[PDB]
């Protein structure tokens, strides 16, 4: 399953992470690894896990990749990928992203889920899911891929936490009871224009089923996801670049709307 050594992978998530603390784009490291799996991959996303939770910051939820199923084929992968985020990723509502801490961000329009009850794989779908949410809220995350590369890899992404770096919460909480997640439409504004639109739907067909291909995920590492977890479900609209200066505006549909202010 794994062609990384121990010490590769200690080295490799150092050299990863290092590129997000010092804000210096690196090689995707599939360029010098070309042997890594998904487990390698995933070997040093967790370690880089391990060397924040050890500098004493606190794992506040995950994030889903690659939930499209367009992308995946794309991609050549038969699942979406995951990262997790870390509590100085959280920026409030209408908050401030410092994008001099940042290389070449992006923000992608996303819907969240917390859920009131543990979750887990292998075999987990949909309906095992439902019972399991608390509560949906909208969330924006700035993603920022480490890696200087243009073309997406994605056993390096997986390395590179999926390129997880800010998440704004906003707009209002929901119970499932109140939203409609296929049909919920999101509006992307960007310095007063429109740029993207998009409806849950594009989150796997489902954005629910996210949760639940992030149970099977990490049943693969013997892990689930326990209640009370905060789970980014993906895109809903495609990235967008932000820059110094910017300011977006994501609109719920029946949720609010979710800002950010970059400089
Ligand atoms: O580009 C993708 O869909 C996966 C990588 C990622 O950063 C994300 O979607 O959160
Ligand atoms: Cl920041
Ligand atoms: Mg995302």
């Amino acid at each position: 399953n794994r062609t990384l050594t121990r010490e590769q992978v200690l080295a490799l998530a150092e050299h990863i992470e290092n590129a997000e603390l010092n804000v210096h784009d690196i090689g995707k490291v599939t360029n010098d690894f070309p042997e890594m799996t998904f487990a390698d991959a995933y070997d040093v996303q967790w370690e880089i896990r391990r060397r924040k939770e050890a500098r004493g910051n606190k794992i506040v939820g995950l994030k889903m990749g690659l939930t499209s199923w367009a992308k995946m084929a794309q991609m050549g992968v038969e699942t979406p990928i995951y990262g997790f985020l870390a509590d100085y990723f959280s920026v409030p509502d209408g908050g401030v992203v410092d994008c001099s801490k940042l290389i070449h961000p992006k923000i992608e329009a996303e819907i969240s889920v917390v859920t009131k009850a543990p979750l887990h794989g292998p075999g987990c779908h949909l309906g095992d899911v439902i019972a399991a949410i608390d509560y949906v809220i909208p969330t924006v995350e700035v993603i920022d891929s480490r890696y200087e590369n243009f073309k997406f890899d994605p056993i390096s992404v997986v390395a590179d936490n999926a390129s997880s770096t800010r998440f704004i919460t906003g707009g209002r909480m929901a119970s499932l009871e109140e939203v409609d997640l296929r049909t919920l439409g999101v509006v992307m504004e960007k310095n007063g224009e429109v740029v993207e639109l998009g409806a849950g739907a594009a989150v796997l067909g489902h954005p629910l089923s996210s949760v639940a291909m992030l149970a099977n995920l990490l049943a693969e590492r013997g892990e689930h996801i326990p209640a009370g977890t905060f789970i980014m479900t993906g895109g809903i609209t495609a990235a967008v670049p932000v820059a110094p200066g910017d300011n977006i505006t994501v609109r719920y549909q029946g949720l609010g709307s979710v800002s950010a202010r970059f400089i």
